[PDB]
């Protein structure tokens, strides 16, 4: 079963980690903490596809959703991921209804997608009866992150083959004339976010959000978002380094 | 100049990163920290040499001397970590005066020890004038973590080629029959840790010590110690994330 | 000479290996063997580019020609993959005419194609005179895999710059809606399957196809396909284990 | 628990895999096969500590036992291993008792060994409840493949912290002055082997063999050999590409 | 400061360093010469992702602006550069205004260009107000190696986003039906060189060029181009090593 | 047959390839080359196991005999070097006849040496005939580069399994208390290098020496040296690219 989908049958939400270093070490420890799934970030790290491999193996040993923030939505790219055993696809910049139909293209097999036969690690994971069940062993979330997927959102919802949206609000923050702060209190931000999650909830799909901190996630899993990310490794390790360096020197 | 030697030339104590993690990108996040030097573990990590090679560069880019705790006291195996541009070297299990000759001999070139000379990133960071300050630009501590080390301590010390010792309290409390606690307090091996630097600074020689948190080091730092590590980048990205997912799942 | 073209200008076909597992070891081992080719798969497999490189260099050495099964019908992939000494290219999911004249751009310099100058280890083999035999050097075919590709066959062929096709029988035994069972018996698939054959003999051009087994890839041969795969190296080592387990376990 | 001591306590013996290829897929195909274990080769293999280290991941998330073939008996290098997730140690060319001194030394804690402490992949495995149990969950086996470890195979077997010995046939044969064949049955090899079988018994320790093929693991097992290797993945890829050439290329 | 965009704003032209090779060595020791950048080359390279991110962390340390010739002009793929500290972007075979304005909007974040937002290195170099001058620290250049590129070099130079353009001059003479020579005496190459020179200055752009001789760096930097790259590491390696073999052997 | 003892046996010396630079480009480019051998220094290199594997494989694709000058004298290393291809070991700081004895015994199966069989690499160059002529397939050298070398000179050239001497100038002249320069010609050194030559010579067996420069190559070939290295990688990139820089920027 894949766990984030097990969280959502259950009429429950998923908490996520998000990796942007790589290595395999970190990837299984947090996969052990109470973490439903474990987002690879593939755009905004240095984490080629041969470092993300062994990652995968790590945090679905650990107990967790091995899921990838790809570089771009390109099929190829995702197909050849969901062969390595990504059993969550999250693709950055979905601003149309088309860019939403060519996500859902690569996470299905004919009839439904155009996903090519090959699946090394799926097969060992799920045996041999893994096609009758394959689309329900992944989960395919379209980024919103531009005024363009604000305004094309009802368009984007209606696509069949994606388990609905994930809010990047550093972008969206961005391309709306504001500061691209993480957890941002930016009234016209928060308002763009929570129209996002209502038409998501509205349209029978879900909705998730990337979040810096554990107080703005909370806030979000009691406004009802169904996947919440919490918080990128580098970040969480740049300010607990930041915070020993401080009681060490009596600072 | 070594930051660690400029530290202690200017009579103060050096604080240190501990990298366990392999990758260049929270080595150099850690770096540009209020640290003086950052330590890479090559004996309780994942990290072969492919692995240190660049974390060396990222480290020495963020303005903090690249430290390597090596995976054993081979002569060899630190020759070629300086030659990579590791400027300090934490030899483990070091228990008697022979093996802190073993060490001292690999970080001097004759007469002073058996360096084998082909110093490919010190002559590109020190330049023509190397091989005049290159004992200067290294510094070298061995590991007391056994009985054995504690009880050759006096003997240790008067080698003259490193620059003093680096205690591992959880590998000495382990050795004295007691729980390898982090940050351990049992009386003993206070007693025995509190010897070994009393006797250091006797001998008019430096003294370090690994901490798995900010308050013990500042502790350290108090009792005189001019080498403090804290803490590890996993232990430290463990306990944030377990922190984050608690904040988040609280009511 | 290209081994490949070598073996079809004798009017004689092509056996190669298929590899899905990285390392140059193994790759080696099977180009000795009596293989004309090994093709590395890049779509259905962990093998990135830094693996692909030095696997290259061991069919080479082996005495095959390296082949590339790539991620995706891609110029500037195929290209910077024949500038590291891929001699021959299978490009996946072509279903057009305009699909089959982008893998032949890439294939070709100007002006018969648009590939870019900079031939690293073909200059290597092939020394000074290269351009001028550069395209007899590499062999290239369009994979049809689709109910679109089988539909537009004529059309494919027709295009200049590729030597014919590859077909993918498991991908194309799925998207008529039957099972994705290599040397699949399923009447409608061995039917399109010996049309697609008929209509590259037809038109003057090569006919390949994939096989899972040494027995279904002598009748291929026996049919008259120029260019034979058997077997996936994953898909042998795994049968061997089980079978070698069998043996011990007195199964 | 250790499915290899599982299968010990339970009275009956270990099937184990031997890989000499890298890479994690094979790795994790053949630990989802009928295997106890499976053995990474780092003596006879292009295998690095960087390569064998997700290797381990992939082997556990399988469900058979990590075991590694080292380079050398070092001590410094199998406890890398270990905390790096190695649950089995095999250590070539053990000739004395010192030796096999040398190998329990790095398996087990103090007081029993002088094992450093940092357990980053055990801790993962097993909770707080590890050190309790440290010793329970590795298995040491000293390798016997010399006329030297032959006539000193009761003070090597007297030796508390191994689990008892690994016999290299090949090598054991041209140490002899005999031809290095795989499962050589010269009678002076023979001999020996079943010399070091009947000694392992009587001092109550476990003895295991390399086997290149299921039928002579067959026999080892009917012989009571505790601990089976077979085969090296290498051999049985190369084996059944053959087979599958020869099949291909029949009139 | 942006080394490059220093020395034009000083009325002053840049020299770099190009390099095929992979590794961090070659490209400090380079960076450590009297270059204003150096280039990685991604098109006709070995060098995949995972190698080219340790290499950026080289150059800048050696005190050269790290530059990175891409494998193709796609927005995705020069994002992910920019991330990991890729501080110059020169896009291969951009043709049109519009594969013009595909580099330009990678290169500039909203409103400006729809880069996306999740600076890893370049935080780390510029700090918390990068935003602000973040167009500034990178230099984008479009490649003119074809004659449509040169048909449609005024409506390239009129795209804001891109500093000017850098022929690539074996590609563009091979378009041009010539021989594919760096440094060519070809009337008609040379006359579309210094036409494409006239018009970027013309249009208040700048103009780079790729050079394999320093004798023909210093004519183009005396006929006023900005950027002038001399020469491949291979090319010099290989030069060197045939006439260090022909003073051995007295050639 | 070695290329190298290919030279000897038609009494004449060997030209060798020296790489600290990793990779299997440059590897290929200068083995094509007319170089004997290229030696691969994994000393003074960031070259570890891992990235020295392909490179094997590259050198012999080129033409040329794949040496190894190993970090240390171990014979474990040496043994996995020869087992992936290395058809030459030159071993640093071999100062006794005990330490030459332990690289001899590293070389040679059983009777002649204890070298541990697997060799995968060599049964495929050599085939089911390799056992016969193991020993005439590798090439061993001991490095002089200590007084205590010097001293026991005659007891080091007396070990049978060692083809003879390699002189490492520059260590040699830091061990005598003089400037370490490459191409060095302190009359104490010159004396110690003219006797190290004479009275290998003088036992029958081989003498090499490592050159900066191919000046000094050409000296040492007119002196008798059987094996003659130069230049290193880097020197000759480094130096060629200050040339070409200095052309650049001239007046
Ligand atoms: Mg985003
Ligand atoms: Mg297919
Ligand atoms: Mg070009």
């Amino acid at each position: 079963h894949n766990k984030v989908r097990t969280c959502w049958n259950e009429g429950r939400p998923a908490l996520a980690g998000w990796l942007q270093l790589p290595g395999t070490l970190h990837a299984e420890a947090l996969a052990r903490l109470d973490y439903d799934a474990v987002v690879i970030d593939m755009q905004h790290s240095p984490i080629d596809f041969g470092q993300v491999a062994p990652m995968l193996i790590a945090i679905e040993l650990g107990g967790a959703e091995p899921f990838v923030r790809t570089q771009v939505n390109d099929p190829s790219d995702i197909m050849k991921l969901l062969d390595a055993g990504a059993y969550g696809i999250i693709a950055p910049m979905v601003n149309t209804r088309a860019e939403a139909q060519t996500l859902a293209s690569a996470l299905h097999y004919s009839p439904r997608g155009l996903r090519a036969f090959g699946p090394r690690r799926p097969s060992l994971r799920y045996g041999s009866g893994y096609l009758a069940q394959a689309s329900e062993t992944v989960v395919g979330l379209a980024m919103i992150e531009t005024r363009e997927a604000l305004a094309n959102i009802d368009e984007i919802l209606s696509v069949d083959g994606i388990d609905g949206v994930f809010i990047g609000p550093t972008d969206l923050a961005l391309d709306l004339g504001h500061a691209p702060l993480v957890d941002t209190e930016e009234a016209e931000v928060v308002s763009a976010i929570a129209h996002v999650r209502e038409r998501a909830h509205a349209a029978g799909k879900r909705v998730g959000i990337f979040c810096g901190s554990g107080g703005f996630a909370r806030v979000k899993l009691a406004e009802g978002f169904d996947f919440v990310t919490a918080a990128p490794d580098l970040a969480m390790l740049s300010a607990a380094a930041r915070q020993v360096i401080a009681d060490a020197r009596a600072l």
